[PDB]
């Protein structure tokens, strides 16, 4: 999972994962937060 601001970031994310992209990357493009595990910080984990 990914802490995402809203269901507009996984477009973002989305948009870059389709797109060609990576985690990182796609992190960088919807500015969420990429964890490694099932949970997620008080980072907005939409």
């Amino acid at each position: 999972k990914s802490c995402c601001p809203n269901t507009t970031g996984r477009n973002i994310y989305n948009t870059c994962r389709f797109g060609g992209g990576s985690r990182q990357v796609c992190a960088s493009l919807s500015g969420c937060k990429i964890i490694s595990a099932s949970t997620c910080p008080s980072d907005y984990p939409k």
